[PDB]
């Protein structure tokens, strides 16, 4: 039972993997462009 619970958990987590990594990568990538637009609006 424990083993199967482990395996199902791994399955769900691997289904959530590309989702989480894309969600965070795009968001960090967005924070870079919002900090670049706030530093280029403070410098005009």
């Amino acid at each position: 039972q424990k083993r199967q619970a482990r395996e199902q958990l791994i399955e769900e987590c691997m289904a959530k993997m590309p989702q989480m990594i894309e969600n965070w990568r795009q968001q960090q990538q967005e924070r870079r462009x919002x900090x670049x637009x706030x530093x280029x609006x403070x410098x005009x």
